């Protein structure tokens, strides 16, 4: 029978319907408004200020996708029951929770050696017992232990909701080109074949398209220079300011932000010492930015002129290179900052950043379904171009450097 | 003053008083008011209702965008050149009959409508005593100043970028969307020839994608290539049945057609010919459809009637040829399922074949522009797009017949 | 279910069975043939969507409805459900080619819903009875009476579409009134639909919008002009038709043209429905294409007009026309295309004018479970004077 | 071409483009950066969670629409020196400047009796002075004192550039979709006529959806009981903050904000102490959600009480009335919460608020635009348009909002 819905605006796809009960209750949940303040793209902002969406906009974006899914796989002849439609509705609203403000950024400086999802499925079972038990079938199904194994697939996998609603909604919002990619249009393309997620022969195009473009967004936007510069100096501005703080020097920080700082959090750490989940949960875009905003008046030269820069886009040069950077050029420059900014040739090292460079080939092989039930990997299906060859690694290196 | 037509792709169209307004109230562009773009595709796409006319205005504004950007990076372009682009614009697409292709490969053999467009622009010229001979000039590349025709005619002409966005809004196929717009912003000249800046890469790379995905999605839709074949052996039917002194509705302009043999010689020879062309739009082959659809000939009236009531021929398409067994049987069984001749059933089965090598310089080959002024081809210049990766040849086989 | 596309609201699903059957039926498929906006492309080039858009777009709409309207608990049986998405796929059926134009010449006295019903009737005997319950409802004949208000009546689905798409098409503004949403804000409240105040400002906004819609398009002097050319185009066909001179046309033109088809002969001889049923835009197309070579200097300098795009010129005034600046242009015009007094009658026109303002009473329900209507739950105009008769008077003539 | 282009996306509007020299170092200056961290709209996200957009997009955006306003009115024959249109350009991306985090609710609470236009103003010569007087024609022409007078108006009247971006992209961002205007086509149809800018009767449709669009997003958006309510929690919040401030209590806050909470700044000492000015730059919204997301743990029951109300998102119950709110319920109110939190009647004035709004609908400060005919005739709107008369309009609204802890 029939369910009452709260109905939320979504630009990039309409109208969000959320039943009563579980899933508005997941929706108005603290640890899920609180990605009200982490961007999903954050690095990104600073070459497409348009892009000032949150995790919060895409776990709702996401939720909506699914619950088309849902409808598009019933309506062909894929049992889904109430309960596994619920459970899989709240994965997908769960799914990025264990993301702190610029998440990847954390695991390589303060928060080193925890993962988003590890923290996430800390974040999952945490509610669980506060909602006694409600969400057990959703962590089933998130963990993949499910035995319908399709709806775990509508989660994580080639074709999951989570992909579909970013590289659409991220798209939308720098407007870094007018494409697009058929979210909505590739859910109602979606079946099951042997509990595994196809896509009907109508759609082959269409998932050609979703590949193409999703490399294109890679380039585009993702690893855009400008923003992997802007991504060196705060790793830089993080790591300094647990330097110092480890030296007993004084940082304004938020407590959860200096709980961080002032003590060295590991994976065992993070697992045992339930005060690290604790002050993470209390993390988000702000406690970074406040940090940054007060570190840009710091007496240290190197935290200071590295929190100016972020603060006031001042963003290091990038050069690209197709072979590795020369040893010979990192100390030239080195050499160089340390002079210009009056520091030793060691702090410079901050100043000077080299980094490497796609994602799991497999990604790209979709299975496409006739209509006479026979099925072909879109590499065959295809008409567009060769798709095999959308997986070529391209090597970039990057030169990053106080300009 | 200047007249103003509204758009819903583009929005407000200016048409400056004199010359190119007395080009979009002439009667021979009035008519393509009376022609679809895509009329084929409203099969697939109820929505794709969009004229000639339409795209003809649309092209034209993007042209005078065009000038006005080009002009503001410091190309030269005199008052006189730019009334001619744009005159020549409006008028590339004029020679089009109602379902062009169909005619030229049913009633009106062996002209194409770039012979046609030659043809009535000099028609209009004399009646506009020389006024679009510099149009004409440049329409034909006959002018020493490159670029203006390459607007016209070429991988980055007005014409694609109205028809790909065009074609997409109307159709809904929003994968196909290209920023029209945008690529004009970056567009400059570098050595008599169109380029793009740097800046548009992005533009361009979507551009180049979105162009194979209208290809395969809608110009080559399987549904619009059966729907094509029925239309083609109905007017097949129609032109054999006339010279075999049978009486068929048609209107005055569709009747001269019909009951002579017109070919490239009498075309061009017997003036005539182009009279009745002029004629002809959407309505007097809908009309002729409509009434043969009643028509006591099996085969034109069911062929007719399945054209206006949508009851189209089964496709199927293979990578390789359709065995010349399969095609017997079909048509076999179709003689008997309808009481008609074997020789009449070759009216109900089609073995159209398209080979086709994705990638093709003459749409893909585009230059682009650094600040320093080194110019690189797209397929260098794309961290993505290669030419390996777009070099394909399709080959696929339609078999089309008679349900 | 089958997926079509539009471009005004996105994918639409049709369920196999009866719906899809309804869809794919000859009598759906002729609106394909037949622009919704007909005389408006000659202002609005973009307008080319057609009545088979307009069904399907409506249904998409009265789809959603369905689920919104169960959403909050208002019971709906399945075969209702059905009933009423078949209605609207139905509602316009009954329309021929400039409709409203041939109900004022060939076609006189007829109007489109009646048409409507008759063929839902013979499309019901096919179909074994399974549009019994929607041809019902259609007729306000069913007791759960807030289905036939989504077809017909202030919030139907039917200007739901109409005036989205209508806006959509022809680029007038940049504008959106907004139709999904309103969709998503329905409740029924003793037997009636209602819009949740949460909704409010989206229904102050449909009010208006659908007024400057009136002004802006539907009512366009150009398009009132192109209509009256198009209604003496008609008329002189008739007239040299019953003179016995020949007139190209398809035979369900013929029919109407050379026979004089009234309400009762409609009703009465059943070749009348069948070669209606035979009228799309293409067969009065064609016959203006052909007629603008015929020899009579009225029919074809008409048709000609109507091709070529020589619109009549318009001129709009408060005040009715005075009879000697009538008596003045038709003596001009008789003189300047060489044609007698009475024939030049057909180049001049004044047409006069909006819709039911009961039409702007919509109630809006409260939390509470309060109703007000509109006019006082209203903050951003002046609902009440949106309905102020506003009187226009055209002239239109042959221009030179 | 002679100088380098800058060109920024934005999915509002596409490419901007921006020139290398003055505008790009306005662009590029640490206060105008400083508007990628302010909100555009930052009460109305808890209602429309795409409302992300800040004030730096609306800046460039309103720059962008500005420069296209340029382009148009010299095509139609009107002159603009190319030192008028820079300034022109100047003044519209330093229009907003001087807003800092919820502009509104500091000018209510901890920076009262200075007007965000007063903070531009300051900042602008603060910029001037900076950049050696080569902003001294954009001020004039932003204060109104140049007498090429259609110049100004291009950036504050009826069809500024300021309200042809933010209605555009409020409602690009929200998804009221309803609120859309055609914010290019009006400039397209735009000119000048006696000094003054005008629309050319081809816009008369857009100029009608314009006008209906505005009043729409007024009550859908920006006077949303959501957002009225969300924006009351605040002005507690920090009426609260100053107080246990003044008492000396001890509150975590940033540099800057810690000198609004414990110092009384008032528009005497804003102007006269520089040092006002100087922390008032560095307040954004980051520092004002810190400030929430530490004191949401307080010790003070009211404050924490406020502030976790904010940040997860448990907003005051809002009823509206078109009569004022009976003194008896507000006593009753404010005596149930006082017990239902365990604080003094007193205290429990943060927790119930009565905010109202008398407002007439019609204002030719934002509704009298005059269209030109082909003919050089000129017409209001209101007469113009077969709809939109002063009657339709003319409505003045009074609501009495009641705000409480739920
Ligand atoms: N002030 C700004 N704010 C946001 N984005 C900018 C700004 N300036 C430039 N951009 C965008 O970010 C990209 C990188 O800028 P930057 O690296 O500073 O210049 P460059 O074009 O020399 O690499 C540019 O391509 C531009 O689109
Ligand atoms: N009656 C119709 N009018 C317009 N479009 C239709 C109709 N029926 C189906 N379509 C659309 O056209 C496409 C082709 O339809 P068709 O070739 O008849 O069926 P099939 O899906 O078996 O190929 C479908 O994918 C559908 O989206
Ligand atoms: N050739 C054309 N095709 C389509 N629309 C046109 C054309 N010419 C003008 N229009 C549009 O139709 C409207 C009516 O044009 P018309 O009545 O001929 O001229 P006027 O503007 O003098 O009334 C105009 O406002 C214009 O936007
Ligand atoms: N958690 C949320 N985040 C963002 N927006 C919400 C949330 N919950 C509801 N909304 C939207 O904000 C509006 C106001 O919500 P609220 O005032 O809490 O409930 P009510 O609908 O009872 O007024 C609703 O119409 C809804 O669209
Ligand atoms: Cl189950
Ligand atoms: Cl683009
Ligand atoms: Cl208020």
């Amino acid at each position: 029978m029939p369910y009452e819905r709260k109905i939320i605006n979504d630009p990039v796809f309409g109208f969000i319907n959320i039943p009563k009960g579980l899933l508005y209750d997941i929706v108005r949940h603290p640890l899920l408004q609180r990605l009200t303040r982490i961007k999903q793209v954050g690095l990104s902002s600073v070459v497409y200020p348009g892009a000032q969406h949150t995790r919060f906009q895409h776990s709702l974006g996401a939720f909506y996708l699914m619950s088309e899914a849902i409808t598009q796989l019933t309506s062909k002849g894929n049992f889904i029951f109430d309960s596994e439609a619920e459970a899989v509705q709240a994965a997908i609203l769960l799914h990025d929770i264990g993301h702190g403000p610029f998440s990847h950024v954390l695991e390589d400086t303060i928060v080193q050696g925890v993962s988003h999802e590890e923290i996430s499925l800390m974040l999952m079972e945490r509610m669980n017992k506060e909602m006694n038990g409600q969400l057990s079938l959703a962590i089933q199904i998130f963990k993949d232990e499910y035995p319908k194994r399709f709806l775990h697939q509508l989660v994580s996998g080639q074709l999951d909701m989570d992909r579909l609603d970013y590289l659409r909604r991220d798209s939308f919002y720098t407007g870094v080109t007018e494409g697009n990619i058929g979210s909505a249009r590739i859910i109602k393309m979606l079946d099951v074949a042997d509990d595994r997620l196809v896509i009907e022969s109508k759609g082959i195009y269409s998932i050609e398209n979703f590949l193409t473009a999703r490399r294109l967004m890679y380039w585009q936007v993702y690893l855009h220079k400008t923003s992997v510069a802007y991504e060196r100096m705060l790793i830089s501005t993080l790591l300094r300011a647990k330097e110092l703080a480890s030296q007993g020097v004084e940082l304004f920080a938020s407590p959860a932000l200096h709980f961080f700082l002032y003590n060295d959090i590991n994976h065992t750490e993070f697992h045992n010492n339930p005060d690290c989940l604790e002050n993470f949960i209390q993390l988000d875009d702000n406690d970074i930015w406040t940090a940054l905003k007060v570190w840009s008046n710091h007496p240290d030269k190197v935290l200071s002129t590295l929190s100016l820069g972020m603060i006031n886009r001042n963003i290091f040069k990038v050069e690209n290179s197709a072979e590795p950077i020369g040893e010979d050029r990192i100390k030239e420059l080195t050499l160089q900052i340390s002079q210009q900014l009056g520091i030793t040739l060691s702090e410079a090292n901050y100043f000077v950043s080299t980094p490497s460079i796609m994602y799991d080939p497999a990604d790209d092989s979709i299975d496409i379904i006739y209509k006479d039930g026979t099925i072909k990997n879109i590499a065959e299906a295809s008409d567009m171009l060769n798709i095999s060859l959308l997986s070529k690694k391209v090597k970039k290196y990057y030169l990053c450097y106080q300009r």
